[PDB]
């Protein structure tokens, strides 16, 4: 179609058609069926927790966790729980599945039975999910690998055809997306751009990232960046970057227009914003991330069921914050059971 983004030809189909190693293929069932199941195991635990809270006359600690509780209650009371009646599992069937689901079934086995403990404050959700780096592997899991691959693939296209590209990654964390990007853009550790600014809210990640990304360490710079705050005030050079990568982070901010405006301050006009985001809430994500305070960062501006936005919503937000909107959307899967995407947008001069 000759569609271009950031000056290179790319299409949704070009990215979405890529098939990559995923545990669901290897386990191996179809994504839509598994999505039914990975989410299927969660529905059981959600239902149990809601039933247990109510029967025991318990209420959650009076903080963000009540929002989590509300979502689980609605999931059950809306009748959505029963529909998920359609899939019945004996307690034998349930555990038998989970052993096969690698990272995902495993978070369910970890977190599912701890829902009441988290709600009532007997279990520290973050510490709990982080043990054995389970949270970090969740990012590496099949759940988000395809969207990360979309991003890496676009970065490769960009860096292979254009030289001296400057990249900044927001919320790089332990480098799950980064690792995919670097592996495609610099398969042999060769220099491939003029700058890769590795950033996160917390510098605590940087040490492990350097080790994880050792093959590329001399090409990476590391700096703290709270994207909720003015980037210039944080020692960054405004409007110098050609590509910004933000995987699974932008939603975790308090006010999306403020965050996007800050992203804009970093990009050159014509610069590309690579946004990797979940497209919608699923019970599994509610279970997995809903227990964490960061999930509820947007409640004050109405993101009260989850921090997430649909692609259409991101499109509008982008247009209001100096971007072109969604130039390209690539989804992990086709149909209703899709849950993640890459959104590419172009920074526009406000002048
Ligand atoms: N306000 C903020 N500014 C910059 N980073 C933030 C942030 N709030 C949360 N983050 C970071 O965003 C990351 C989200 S987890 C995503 C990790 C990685 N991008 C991946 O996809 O695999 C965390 O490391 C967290 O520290």
């Amino acid at each position: 179609s000759k569609q271009t983004v950031g000056g290179v030809h790319v299409t949704p189909e070009m990215l979405e058609s890529v098939q990559i190693p995923l545990e669901a293929d290897k386990v191996g069932m179809t994504p839509a069926e598994k999505s039914k199941l990975v989410n299927a195991a969660t529905a059981v635990y959600i239902d149990m927790a809601v039933e247990e809270m109510r029967s025991r006359g318990l209420a959650p600690k009076a903080d963000y966790r009540v929002h989590w509780w509300k979502v689980m209650q609605d999931f059950v009371d809306s009748g959505e729980g029963q529909r998920v009646q359609e899939t019945s599992l004996t307690n034998q069937e349930l555990e038998r599945v989970i052993a096969k689901l690698g990272i995902e079934g495993e978070v369910i086995a970890r977190m599912g039975p701890e829902i009441v403990n988290i709600l009532t404050g007997k279990t520290h959700a973050l510490a709990h999910i982080m043990r054995d780096d389970l949270l970090f592997r969740v990012y590496l899991s099949d759940e988000g690998r395809r969207a990360n691959r979309y991003m890496a693939e676009y970065a490769r296209l960009l860096t292979s055809q254009r030289r001296d590209i400057r990249i900044l990654e927001i919320g790089a964390g332990t480098g799950g997306t980064t690792s995919e990007v670097l592996n495609l853009c610099s398969p042999n550790g060769e220099s491939f751009c003029a700058e890769y600014m590795y950033t996160d809210l917390s510098p605590g990640f940087f040490n492990a990232a350097k080790t994880t990304l050792k093959k590329w360490e001399s090409h990476l710079a590391f700096q703290v960046l709270n994207i909720e705050d003015d980037p210039a005030g944080q020692g960054f050079k405004e409007h110098t970057y050609d590509l910004i990568i933000a995987a699974n982070v932008i939603h975790a901010t308090a006010r999306l227009t403020n965050t996007l405006s800050n992203v804009h301050k970093l990009l050159k006009p014509g610069g590309v914003f690579g946004l990797v985001e979940l497209t919608r809430l699923t019970p599994f994500y509610n279970l997995t991330f809903g227990s964490l305070s960061g999930w509820w960062a947007g409640v004050d501006e109405g993101r009260t069921e989850s921090p997430l936005q649909s692609p259409q919503q991101w499109n509008s937000l982008l247009k209001q914050t100096g971007f072109s909107g969604v130039d390209l959307a690539a989804y992990d899967l086709p149909g209703p059971e899709r849950h993640s995407c890459l959104l590419l947008s172009t920074a526009l001069s406000n002048s």
